[PDB]
């Protein structure tokens, strides 16, 4: 049945269980119903349960459409035949999105499976008043970054506020170093365990982190990320690398206007600053779902700048993927997020969505082990353990 022939009710499996996004999604689907004349029913499930249960959900009697996100699981579901391809939807909406947005929405088979809605950046935050007062420039390269971090220490500042008591924050540093040194394709190969954790490329990541760590706040494994963000906000540290919906979210309204960011500096010209973790949420069409053609009409409505701006009205950190869209509700962090994310050649999804959850979990303690003892002997141990556990996790 042609997209334009699609009519009648659809259901929508939604993991938007928290009050704010639940409300925003209900409102968007009401608008979609009115615009498309496809009546949309939203079936909400507890957020964790929806993602824990996804493989069974998709194998049983799923809804016509569902909330999901880019990364390892999306691609596996496609290969399993659990998702309906939506090349026809993308014939209509493809002009709205860049090649990076297209890539994260596609299988290896070259077909589209996802319609993305929004994402947010992992970047290096700083206070503008401090850069201005102290005479710091944004560093574009590794050599400039290190020189700036030494100047910050000369001025009595911790260069990078840094925390890993929470376990996941340090995974971002592993990601961004891998992306800068080895590139996106290599990073994804490692996350999929096509390349082993004992690979020399991983050694290179840790070796570079040995130098970075000299400028990273001491005592990191005992520090919450909110306490690191507060060190930035109180001007005790010069910079902090993390997700905007963490660092910027933690700032008081009074200090927010001083907050800015830059992308993690380039390490070599091969990969420049081409890549970033920017966790991207969107929508899929379950193969066993009912009324595919109507479901595609609703996806077409969702894959617009208009839908993005409506949904994000009350969202302070996420930004739409529509090419260059600046929504009237965006604050300055979101504006710069659109600018920087949009320049990326590919965007990765953070380690916990690019590998399988079990492997991301495994890496938490191993990276903590590194941070406590960042030596060549520790790196060998970490690589060996990581690969041992990977050989069990990946089947």
């Amino acid at each position: 049945m042609s997209v334009s022939d699609g009519n009648g009710p659809i259901t929508f499996g939604s993991n938007y269980s928290d009050e704010a996004p639940k409300a925003a999604f209900a409102s968007l689907m009401q608008q979609a119903t009115t615009s498309t004349t496809v009546p949309v029913t939203v079936n909400t499930t507890d957020h964790n349960t929806f993602q824990n249960n996804i493989s069974n959900y998709l194998q049983g009697t799923p809804d016509s459409l569902a909330t999901w996100f880019a990364g390892y699981r999306l691609q596996f579901f496609a290969a399993q035949g659990l998702l309906t391809p939506i090349d026809d939807v993308w014939d209509k909406i493809g002009g709205t999105f860049n090649d990076a947005a297209k890539s994260l929405s596609k299988g290896l088979d070259g077909h589209y499976y996802l319609v993305p809605l929004y994402n947010y950046p992992w970047v290096v935050f700083y206070n503008k008043s401090v850069f201005q007062s102290k005479g710091y420039e944004v560093p574009a390269s590794w050599e400039a970054f290190i020189a700036l971090a030494r100047k910050m220490q000369s001025d009595g500042l911790v260069p990078l506020a840094f925390a890993d008591k929470d376990g996941w924050p340090a995974l971002g540093t592993f990601d961004i170093l891998n992306l800068r040194i080895n590139g996106y394709d290599y990073h994804i190969k490692l996350m999929k365990h096509e390349v082993p954790w004992t690979d020399p490329g991983v050694t290179k990541v840790f070796d570079q982190w040995r130098e970075l760590a000299a400028y990273q706040q001491k005592g990191a494994n005992g520090r919450t990320w909110q306490d690191a963000a507060k060190a930035l906000e109180n001007k005790q540290a010069g910079m902090m690398f993390q997700g905007s919906n963490q660092v910027a979210a933690n700032y008081s309204a009074k200090n927010l206007p001083d907050l800015d960011f830059f992308v993690f500096p380039a390490i070599n010209p091969q990969y420049g600053t081409d890549y970033m973790d920017a966790p991207t949420d969107g929508f899929i069409l379950p193969k066993k779902g009912k009324n595919a053609a109507a479901a595609k009409k609703v996806l077409q409505y969702i894959g617009t700048a208009e839908a993005e701006a409506a949904f994000l009205k009350t969202d302070h950190w996420d930004v739409g993927l529509a090419n260059g869209l600046i929504a009237p509700t965006y604050n300055d962090i979101q504006k710069k997020s659109v600018a920087e994310i949009g320049k990326c050649k590919s965007v990765s999804q953070f380690m916990d969505k690019d590998t399988v959850p079990d492997m991301a979990n495994a890496m938490i303690k191993l990276i903590q082990q590194f941070i406590d003892q960042p030596t060549p002997e520790t790196i060998a141990t970490v690589q060996k353990s990581a690969e041992d556990q990977a050989k069990t996790i990946f089947r």
